[PDB]
């Protein structure tokens, strides 16, 4: 009954039919993205109509598609032929992995190389690397992918402890030209393995760890309807998947006495980015937009109970659409458990002689997804006090290089001869705000110091100061830690018994945002990634910071072009876009496979309830 | 045997001996401090010496002394008569807290204002409150607590929800004098209650909330040796306990292979500070220094299991000394447990086809802390990776004031007509250093942005910049969130097998410093908060980052006077100095009980180890 229920392996085969019917889905077709379009703003009438949006690709150089269909009709909407010139490539496909190997082993000017550093072609990997917008005319328009080669010594060997350097190639995957091989000198491939399941390398395992059993006697509190719908100390929410995106949450509610509290419509990671900072020209072109390019939601792991989720767990599995839209699960794909959380609230108070503690707890909500050497997790957090959390977990293998002799201001040595360089990842979390409904406003919150003086004889106040903002054009905001900016959600049609109008506060990390020169390639094309936080008015078709069709795309689209029309949001449906990342320096430790590191941000009531929410939470 | 254990019952016992066989301890003296000293530098001789450092009140008005006693010999070692109005006052005793209400309750000005107000004295608590130096030259040399009122309407009310505004008294409690009273008219004393036990306030409570079982079949994994030696993980340290600071971490090393290398020889929170920022002169002259003032490890709270402290957990009930020498244990003070913290490690690999796992947890210190209104968790982390992180959890009622009809820029309304001012609560943690032994030097590292040109054609290239600190002159640093701004300790005299030094880098959350007008009271007494961090060279004396009196103390003492000495701090026995706080601007979901905010730091790995330290640890 639900709009928001996950999609079905009969709705992906029906749209399978749909398409092929339709003369769409012919042997030279591969479907390059295919998900559930949400619900249209106001649709109050039980006519459901499931949608679905596909991009179909060619392999055969004809024009891409861009194909609306309705599996509750059984009709193709709209079909559109796309020039790739204009608006972008599509997303990298999954069997376009090993076409960049496969084209390189027989191009004589790649063998040449190979051959001058003594490694047997048989032995060399070859990652499948989005290509950007730089300096090569001949690439406008077509499908390019650029290849850099990693040693395996044997089959189970590590790659990634063994890079070619010196030597990039360029590839026309459908054309299966090699346009380019560019080799700028022999560098030593770096000869330790990586192999971090070696004994000879972990030594003996350690026979120390003692188990830590954690156990829900009763079963876990959040019961789960209709497929995705999840009720939970008083949160209420939908759990939807989407093969770009990942896991997205929707209509995320808290009941609040008798009344359902609508907070936020629609959260999800909507873009992220991988820039690498190496002036190199091996790798200078290297910037990686994992959701956009390649969908992080394809390669999602199946997570497995006792090891990457442990507890009383709740799986989802997913369906997805495969290249030739046949529905494939991702068994055990999400996670989803409750965890204590140690104090929520304690109090001994030295007059009325009352001792109060209350334990506080978390809803976590997670998924992991695999692409290439980077591992991410992504957690959404619900707390019993209102509080909502994203955390990314970011661990694998780091990309790495030669060390050059002589040092390198841009990479970071792990071992001899072996290098890594610095990089970022940037993520854009796309919050559809809906604050006691969708009639909401941002303000910029900034702490306001004080002169001593008349008013303040002693020196001592300090105060706050709230900057609404009225239009999309003074709504692109960058943060403040030493004055310890945040943000405000608020409504101003709804008020709290004080006659304040209710709101949610967004704590940002305060992590630096994107290094890149401001009129390089990727600030072009990753201009969300220079802003701590940008609001717009919500329209159905402005899905992503970096816009529908991210790879090979010139730059402008997204975010920028947005903010360009310059509408209302005082008071008005919008969207909040909150960039944050981790700047990586790579150290020794995260060598040969990466500890996890975290980013986020959080919210947290502003004045939304009367008082504190969790007065009724019992003693434990 | 070991130097690092925690005083005994029987130590105290010898320390009133001592002190009363030498005349130091009559009926008038009251210990308002009491601690063992730390071993001096280079006590590589087994000649181990037992000695305590004490304060002694003299509640008939002469002079306090300090005195510094050997338990292991049985003497005196030195005593000192102090100038308290040119060192500083002693800190705050217990059994002050009565005295001020009792006081005001026999002054007829005091009397008066509660008659105008029809408050009935018996009902009227009164919060024994530090004094500062302000304006009052009278105070200069004398004991001096200003009292706060508030309305209990029964014996099991909080008070707190009934604050009396407009009046403040300041009495002399070695007198027995009210020294002023002063009234600045009338509030209404706010009239709804704030009791969080109260059902016709909570409702009925949840029922929803299912158990979560923590177990450890085998026991947990650290070992407890001595008392307060622990083992685990690779991990070693000793627990101390201080009744001015808390929880001490002594010796933390990391067994690396064969070797047992030092990262931390002693780690405190040294100080913190409770300022307000409402300019009321009935309010605008509080700080509370609750380290330095009050001692926060008098007031640790018993730990009750399955409330507290959840899970398999050791406990540590430390002893203390109560005013006139005798032993008081704190029954279940310190909690330690092992914990599961999630992914530590994780990589599927799409060439050799490895799927790895491995997850992470950590070893928990904790205590917690009531200081009037406020109750603070402080809690050590030690994680797989090396990580050590310290998390600071506030929580307790709010200070409360009237709410001024027509608002306030410096007050935030809970409920109708009562107010919470803004303030910060500010801590400083005191890290003596010692990286792979004790010569060490602080590097401030900044992330560098590059211009696109000659050698980085395409825009991309960043990198960053380490400037070592070389004498305390110029070893007072600030955050600096948006270049990246972080600090290493490294030992230039260790090296990893890269031929680089080893090091630990020390990531704060850059919230706001001291808020305060820099020409306020406040500002020169509490210094360190105005600044991120201070590196000093080591000296016995230099223990707090305010002085050892800070009770009405006049200011300058502590860490301004200590670097003003200019010492040589590259390669040598350093000491870090680290300042983070809260910043509280009261919400309506803080009332009527507070739930928990966090503040923190954390120290991770710097190329100390010549790979991930967790590659020997199992597949769980
Ligand atoms: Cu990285
Ligand atoms: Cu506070
Ligand atoms: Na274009
Ligand atoms: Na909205
Ligand atoms: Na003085
Ligand atoms: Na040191």
């Amino acid at each position: 009954a639900s709009p928001f229920r996950l999609a079905s392996a009969g709705e992906i085969s029906e749209v399978q039919g749909i398409l092929r019917t339709a003369g769409l889905l012919g042997p030279e077709k591969r479907i390059a993205y295919l998900g559930v379009l949400d619900p249209a703003r106001g649709a109050g009438s039980e006519a459901e109509d499931r949608r679905f949006r596909v991009f179909i690709h060619d392999v055969s150089g004809a024009r891409p598609q861009e194909v609306t269909v309705s599996v509750t009709n059984g009709t193709v909407i709209s079909a559109v032929e796309l020039d790739t010139a204009a608006t972008g490539e599509l997303p990298v496909l999954e069997e376009e992995f090993e076409v960049v190997e496969q084209l390189l082993a027989t191009d004589e000017r790649w063998l040449k190389a190979l051959a001058a550093r003594n490694l047997d072609v048989s032995k060399v990997r070859v990652a499948p690397l989005s290509a950007g917008v730089f300096e090569y005319a001949e690439e406008r328009g077509r499908r390019i992918l650029r290849g850099l080669a990693f040693v395996q010594d044997f089959p189970e060997d590590s790659a990634w402890a063994h890079p070619v350097d010196g030597l990039v190639a360029y590839v026309d995957v459908v054309s299966k030209e090699v346009t380019r091989v560019i080799d700028t000198g022999v560098f030593p491939v770096p000869a330790e393995h990586g192999n971090y399941t070696d004994p000879e390398l972990t030594g003996p395992l350690r026979t120390t760890q003692k188990p830590i059993s954690i156990t829900q006697p009763e079963g876990p509190s959040f019961t789960v309807t209709g497929g995705n719908h999840i009720e939970w100390e008083k949160w209420s929410l939908d759990v939807g998947f989407d093969v770009r995106e990942g896991v997205v949450l929707h209509n995320i509610a808290f009941r609040d006495g008798d009344r359902l509290r609508p907070i936020i419509n629609r959260a999800s990671i909507a873009e992220m980015v991988v820039p690498y900072g190496d002036p190199s020209p091996i790798r200078s072109w290297q910037n990686y937009f994992d959701t956009g390019e390649y969908l992080v939601g394809q390669y999602a792991n199946s997570l497995e109970l006792g090891c990457d989720c442990l507890g009383d767990i709740t799986y989802l599995s997913p369906v997805i659409s495969d290249a030739f839209g046949n529905p494939r699960e991702i068994r055990n794909g999400i996670c989803m458990h409750e965890e204590d959380w140690g104090i929520l609230a304690k109090h001994s108070d030295l007059w009325s002689g009352i001792n109060y503690t209350r334990r506080n707890r978390r809803m976590v909500i997670s998924f992991f997804t695999t692409i290439g050497n980077y591992d991410y997790g992504f957690y959404w957090y619900l707390y019993l006090d209102g509080t909502i959390e994203f955390e990314a977990k970011a661990t694998g293998v780091v990309f790495t290089s030669a060390f050059p002799e002589g040092g390198s201001d841009n990479i970071s040595q792990l071992a001899p001869g072996l290098g890594a360089p610095f990089h970022q990842h940037i993520f854009s979390a796309r919050l559809d705000m809906a604050i006691d409904g969708f009639t909401n406003r941002v303000e910029e919150e900034d702490v306001v110091r004080q002169t001593m003086g008349p008013g303040n004889e002693r020196g001592n106040a300090f105060s706050r100061k709230r900057t609404v903002l009225t239009r999309e054009s003074e709504a692109v905001r960058e943060a403040d830690a030493r004055t310890g900016r945040t943000w405000i959600i608020s409504n101003p049609e709804s008020k709290n018994r004080l006659n304040e109008p209710v709101g949610y506060k967004l704590h940002a990390h305060n992590q630096p945002t994107l290094l890149a020169d401001p009129g390089s390639s990727i600030a072009r094309r990753a201009a969300f990634a220079t802003k701590d936080l940008w609001v717009t008015r919500y329209a159905d078709d402005e899905r992503y910071p970096t816009g529908d069709f991210v790879n090979q795309h010139s730059g402008g689209a997204g975010l920028p072009s947005y903010i360009a029309q310059d509408r209302d949001i005082d008071g008005q449906d919008i969207v909040v876009w909150h960039t944050f990342g981790l700047t990586h320096f790579p150290r020794v430790e995260d060598w040969p496979i990466m500890p996890v590191d975290t980013v986020g941000f959080k919210l947290r009531p502003e004045g939304f309830f009367d008082r504190s929410p969790v007065l009724d939470v019992p003693a434990n």
